[PDB]
């Protein structure tokens, strides 16, 4: 029992983190097999990166894997990431994939500086394709990831901070999440919404942990819920969401639409100074999979 | 910018986690050099563990380090932990120490099942010597830890769940945190308090991140604060706490006693539907060191 914002063990990823220096820019890179991936705004000198990359040489890129120097024998650009071919394959390369996630899905972030990992935390891809991360100068190139049994699914590379303090970046093929670019504009985040299906999974987690004060006798239809959800800036709930919540409904005997009715009441009345799972807010950064994982017992390696 | 419940990178610790089986009991153990540490209630068959350990043989203890079997060549008891001497030193042994923490200090937990790490999360040692963790059957033997540069400071081994759903365990010399024992009684947690000095560090983190709505013109003395703190079940604030907050006071120009006055007002009025750092509650599981680390940029390895 208990419920915590939990991240994946980060060891498999620590073994891939390296430092990349060019000119007076230093950031983090990801070393898998014989390629080092990093953001392309590491190249020298409003931008046209194809111009700038042709005016460059392999020997301009310094790459540190701990103490050991790494010898760059080739480069190329893929969308907003840079691929630096080095002469040594990473012996610590885990089984991996490059995977792009959907708004509402969660991943773990390994924040890094100068190639040295600093910390690990859990977070979600907001519906407006930002993430509320924690980053300081030099964290460029840190990656986000999930782990399934023994395989590391990389889903995110960090690129920049937006004026509101939230963060933006790309998948590992170099394609940005959301309408952002790797050059200086007045870009801003769109207006965000709350991830409805996740709030309901979190409520099931509370029931499984002995909080039931918010439960009620009422029920409601999908349509009448969504009418109330949109009033409070909540995502619509789909029939697929109702199926994905099925297993959690079974374990507790609370029908999905019954729990919707409790959420409707919580939105219309607030919590009256009570708390759920140690929180005075409705939490939306836990998916149904996350809740089942933390209450059933699944491990990895 | 941004502020997140952050844990230490867990790789150095994953390399020490092993599985220990005896009789029909299976739990996790910690493998450093040529010793495997694990809770002693793994021994067979209200208890007297010295009786039970003398009726046992090295070959009763099965130890799995991944696939490889480990050969137990000796055993001994240290307080509530068991030391199992094996014939192989762990090549992945990091530089480490065994260190006992104080209520109010934080550490990272690597939750484990059958020797396989499952997840990593941050938490605090409550003033009543419990921790609000997340654990399921089989997590016995998982450890908590801090990392300072390259050295792993182990501070916790998990032992049991208490009737309220909170957790209890020992340091790595086998001495329990708090008035709990490794046998079945009606033991319960004492009444808890809120960690005052941590709430103030969290408020400084909010100021550093652009939340200032709770700041005020007032001030207050140490004595008049503590009179209000004790009313709301808050720890007393000491002059040492005021010194430890010094550097954060400097960075922001908010005098420690000025911020106390804001906390006094927050306690007497509530937040009026506003939030601080994404939270509708006053958070008390971040220390001054934690806040400086996450806003200055210190890494490890």
């Amino acid at each position: 029992s208990g419920f915590r914002k939990m991240a994946f063990p980060s060891g498999k990823v620590e073994g891939c983190m390296v430092q990349v220096t060019c000119g007076t820019t230093t950031l983090n890179g990801l070393w898998l097999d014989d390629v080092v991936y990093c953001p392309r705004h590491v190249i020298c000198t409003n931008p046209n990166y194809e111009d700038l990359l042709i005016r460059k040489s392999n020997h301009n890129f310094l790459v540190q894997a701990g103490n050991v120097q790494l010898r760059v024998i080739g480069h190329s650009m893929q969308n907003c990431v840079l691929k630096l071919k080095v002469d040594t394959a990473n012996p610590k390369t885990p089984k991996y994939k490059f995977v792009r996630i959907q708004p509402g899905q969660t991943f773990s972030v390994l924040a890094c500086y100068n190639g040295s990992p600093s910390g690990v935390y859990q977070c979600a891809m907001r519906p407006n394709f930002t993430i509320k991360g924690s980053f300081l100068n030099g964290s460029c190139g840190s990656v986000g990831f999930n782990i399934d049994y023994d395989c590391v699914s990389f889903c995110y590379m960090h690129h920049m901070e937006l004026p509101t303090g939230v963060h933006a970046g790309t998948d590992l093929e170099g394609n940005f999440y959301g309408p952002f670019v790797d050059r200086q504009t007045a870009q801003a985040a769109g207006t965000d919404t709350t991830i409805t299906v996740n709030v309901l999974a979190w409520l099931y987690a509370a029931v499984i942990n002995g909080d039931r004060w918010f439960l009620n006798r009422f029920t409601t239809t999908l349509n009448d819920f969504n009418l109330v959800a949109m009033k409070y800036n909540y995502e619509p709930l789909t029939q697929d969401h109702v199926d994905i919540l099925g297993p959690l409904s079974a374990q507790t005997g609370i029908a999905v639409l019954d729990m919707c009715a409790s959420l409707k009441e919580l939105l219309q009345n607030g919590m009256n100074g009570r708390t759920i799972l140690g929180s005075a807010l409705l939490e939306d950064e836990f998916t149904p999979f996350d809740v089942v994982r933390q209450c059933s017992g699944v491990t990895f390696q």
